[PDB]
Order: structure tokens, then C-alpha cells, then sequence
């Protein structure tokens, strides 16, 4: 209860990832806001160290759970975990091609929610989507299945997402993923619930001088008594 009260209005949103993708080294520094009270989260990302070197769109899931809109009767373990924050690790697999291993934490520090995060890729196809830089610059709508997972002590999170490639297909990408919090929770553990996830991507057209993507999302609690 006590974590959600710092996300009754609008607040700063800082994102720092240091990335290597088969050696390829390179950092993203993202600056925006998120409101939980909507789902609403605004940024924009710059690649700090020059152009990145994989799709912005195969980024954006490592670039803030917190931020869904929640209603008073789920469990909110995101907001709960603050302010000491969450550890979010998860191994993207990408089909017919290698991974991104994720690591992060999500701590809420003086006002401002941070996503630091590293991302390890390995396993890629010279002939594939990600280092052939084929994937289209578009985040499609998604559903995340958010599950408890109290045997090891957190939350257990499965999902896919599916992009878009260059001359038509897909890329499909494959998210496992596990939540734990960094330091005090009432555990209160949710019941098996999604997040409905929608993005808009675009540029900053002030700047012609960075590689950069811009978003407004829209993240959102589903209760799964809404299926039946």
C-alpha cells in the first residue's frame, strides 16, 4: 500500500542499459515520465554511444511494470516492492535465432523511477532478423501473463511478443522472465492476472543528431474474471 502512494501522480522516469550484443558494446540513456493513475508512460531513449547496433524495437522490453494501471483489488507487486525496488531478469528468445539475457533493477530513488539494466546477447545468426536489422520499427500490442511464483519467492513472468519484418513475417520473441524484490515486501502475492501492453514509436523531430526512439505506451492490469 505504502509503494503505490508514490505513484498517484505523473513522476520521472530515468533509464540507463549498457548493452553487447555479439561484442557490439553500446549504452541507452532514456529521460521520460510514467503515470500509473492511467497506464501512461512517455520517453524518449537515446543510444549514447552512436548508432545501436540491433533494432530499437527488439530493446524496448528491456527499456517499468510499475507504471500499469492497477486496480485497488490486484495485488500490485511492482508498486508494492517500492521504494527499495524489484530485481527483473529475464532471457529473451528470439525464434530461429539467439538471446538477449536481461538483468535489471527497478528502484524508485528520490522522487524518480529507474530502470538500470544490462543485456548480454549471444547465439545470433549472421543470416537472422536482429543482427540483419530487419525488424520493422514498431512495437505491436501485447498480453503478459503475470504468475506467482512464491517457491522462489517472487513473480514468475511468461510472454511473447511478435514483430514485424522487413518483406513480410514475423519475429517472434520469446520472454521468461522473474521478478523478486530488492529489499522489504509484505508478500502479498498477486492471483494469476495479465498486462496488456500498446505502444506508439517515433522520433524527436528537434533532433537530427542522435539515434533515438520515442514512446507513449499504455500499460494495464487485466482481471482474468473479464474472460469468463
Amino acid at each position: 500500500t505504502e509503494g503505490a502512494k508514490l505513484f498517484e501522480k505523473e513522476i520521472p522516469y530515468i533509464t540507463e542499459l549498457e548493452g553487447d550484443v555479439e561484442g557490439m558494446k553500446f549504452i541507452i540513456k532514456g529521460e521520460g515520465t510514467g503515470d500509473a493513475t492511467t497506464g501512461t508512460i512517455k520517453a524518449k531513449y537515446i543510444c549514447t554511444t552512436g548508432d545501436l547496433p540491433v533494432p530499437w524495437a527488439t530493446i524496448l522490453s528491456s527499456l517499468v511494470f510499475c507504471f500499469a494501471k492497477y486496480p485497488r483489488h490486484i495485488a500490485d507487486f511492482f508498486k508494492s516492492t517500492q521504494p527499495d525496488g524489484y530485481s527483473q531478469d529475464r532471457i529473451i528468445s528470439f525464434d530461429n535465432d539467439g538471446q538477449y539475457d536481461v538483468k535489471a533493477k527497478v528502484t524508485y530513488e528520490n522522487g524518480t523511477l529507474y530502470n538500470r539494466v544490462t543485456v548480454k546477447g549471444t547465439g545470433f545468426k549472421s543470416n537472422g532478423n536482429i543482427l540483419g536489422m530487419r525488424v520493422l520499427y514498431h512495437s505491436p500490442p501485447h498480453a503478459v501473463y503475470i504468475l506467482p511464483d512464491r517457491k522462489n519467492g517472487g513473480m514468475k513472468i511468461e510472454y511473447n511478443k511478435a514483430f514485424d519484418v522487413m518483406g513480410g513475417g514475423h519475429q517472434m520473441a520469446r520472454h521468461a522472465q522473474f521478478n523478486k524484490p530488492l529489499g522489504a515486501w509484505e508478500e502479498d502475492y498477486p492471483l494469476y492476472h495479465h498486462l496488456t501492453v500498446w505502444t506508439s514509436f517515433g522520433k524527436d523531430p528537434d533532433d537530427d543528431e542522435t539515434d533515438h526512439l520515442t514512446i507513449v505506451e499504455v500499460i494495464k492490469a487485466v482481471d482474468l474474471e473479464t474472460y469468463r
